[PDB]
């Protein structure tokens, strides 16, 4: 038909992405009233939100002083940090970040926890300081129940991973042992989540910080909560503790269930854990693309893309990465350079044409104009838990960071649900969860 004809199209298909402020303050309702149920004991196994006590009580206040070891496990990429504090001046910090083969995700737990020391040995050869003795701050971005900081269980494996031998176990015992099989004498290992390493982070510079969020290759936020409410803690002595929502899992007992459309079940179907992490693959990095990839691979069926051609590369699951989603967000009205150079080039498309382009760039703008709001829906929701009527939220993740319009939308959508009475602001957490993680070592 017309090109304007086949557009709007385009427009009705994708309709049920298009979520109004009301929407929005459902899902954060929701969201709200699935938290408040995980912190309970009668209602915790019923929940979504497992809201994991991190033992994490007092955050770092910069007095600590030492030298820190400090691995980041579970992000983009994996980090293997040495920290040095002494409060007086700037955390002294040397880093790495070593690629993780394939296998070695999906492989034993052995393997993948031999990988990790393998690795780490390298960098204490090489930067010369390998006999000298250390306590590593484990950042193990995975939903773990803190027994204590020292003792972490894997619940479960999120995101790309899937090693055998890990889950059930208690991960900080694995690599401790994988530790001493090369001879390394790390000490103590103390195990902290990465939304938990980032608001540490935060803290460390920011007094007013009391949420640590995090928008990358997953989403999922920790706060300052009143320990007397954490009831699987027991009935503790200091005031607060950190929480793990673990948020991503949202939706998994039919909470989103009104909002969450074809594209996102055909592309969770697909996925390598389904039916888990509901809410995060609506929100996060390693999802968001693969949207866009459904929505096209539908269009192309329909006959309104491509000529109803598809190409080789969109075909392998994973080709159309959410990177390219950022180029294709600063295209204006006129002008679709980023999005043609993307089909024709990234994906490597054939033949392609302006309603391509065009269709291309909408279906791209849906899916990243939710993400931002619908993570931003959540943060109203903590702002909404934490009541402070000064709030610093520390943030970090590839979303926030790449991606033009995110936090600028995000903001909006916290905007309309927080309490009118809090003041926040969105803090990047700079140098990531090391810095974090490792000032909590200092005591673990
Ligand atoms: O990377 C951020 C988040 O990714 C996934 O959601 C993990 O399950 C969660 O533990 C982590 O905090």
């Amino acid at each position: 038909f017309s090109d304007q004809q086949l557009f709007e199209k385009v427009v009705e298909i994708l309709k049920p992405f298009d979520l109004s402020v009301v929407d929005y303050e459902e899902i954060c309702d929701r969201m709200g009233e699935s938290m408040r149920l995980g912190l309970q004991k009668s209602t915790n196994e019923k929940s979504s939100i497992k809201m994991f006590p991190s033992y994490v009580t007092k955050t770092p206040n910069g007095t600590e002083t030492g030298n820190f070891l400090a691995l980041d496990l579970g992000g983009t990429n994996y980090r293997v940090l040495s920290v040095t504090l002494e409060g007086g001046k700037s955390p002294r910090i040397q880093e790495r970040t070593y690629c993780i083969p394939a296998e070695k995700m999906s492989g034993s737990g052995t393997e993948l926890f031999k990988y990790i020391a393998e690795t780490l040995a390298d960098f204490l050869e090489n930067n010369g300081m390998k006999d000298k003795k250390f306590d590593l701050g484990f950042t193990f971005s995975f939903p773990c129940v803190q027994k204590g900081l020292t003792h972490a269980t894997l619940v479960r494996w999120t995101k790309g991973f899937s090693a055998d031998g890990v889950e059930g176990h208690n991960v900080a015992e694995l690599l401790q042992t994988e530790l001493d099989k090369r001879e390394l004498n790390v000490k103590c290992v103390a195990v902290v989540n990465d939304t938990v390493g980032t608001l540490a982070s935060c803290a460390l510079e920011d007094p007013k910080c009391a949420v640590g969020l995090i928008v990358g290759t997953g989403t999922n936020v920790a706060y300052i909560e009143d320990s007397s409410k954490v009831e699987l803690m027991d009935g503790v002595k200091e005031p607060e503790v950190v929480i793990n929502t673990e948020w991503g899992a949202f939706g998994e007992k039919g909470e989103l269930d009104c909002w969450r459309t074809q594209f996102d079940k055909s592309m969770d179907i697909d996925s390598l854990h389904p039916g888990k992490q509901l809410y995060e693959k609506m929100v996060s990095g390693m999802y968001l693309g693969e949207l866009v990839r459904h929505i096209i691979v539908y269009l192309v069926e329909q006959k309104i893309l491509f000529r109803g051609d598809l190409p080789e590369r969109l075909k392998v699951r994973n080709s159309l990465l959410t990177r390219y989603l950022t180029d294709v967000e600063r295209d204006p009205a006129h002008l679709l350079y980023n999005t043609h150079y993307m089909l024709t080039d990234d994906l490597h498309v054939p033949v392609v044409e302006p309603i391509d382009n065009r269709i291309v760039r909408y279906a791209c703008e849906m899916v990243v104009k939710r993400a931002a709001y619908l993570a931003g829906a959540g943060i109203a929701c903590i702002l909404r838990r934490i009541n402070r009527s000064e709030v610093t939220v520390g943030v970090d993740g590839s979303l926030y960071k790449f991606h033009p319009k995110f936090c600028e939308r995000m903001t909006d959508m916290v905007d309309k649900l927080k309490p009118k009475n809090t003041r926040f602001c969105l803090r990047l957490s700079e140098d990531g969860s090391g810095k974090g993680a490792a000032a909590i070592a200092a005591s673990c």
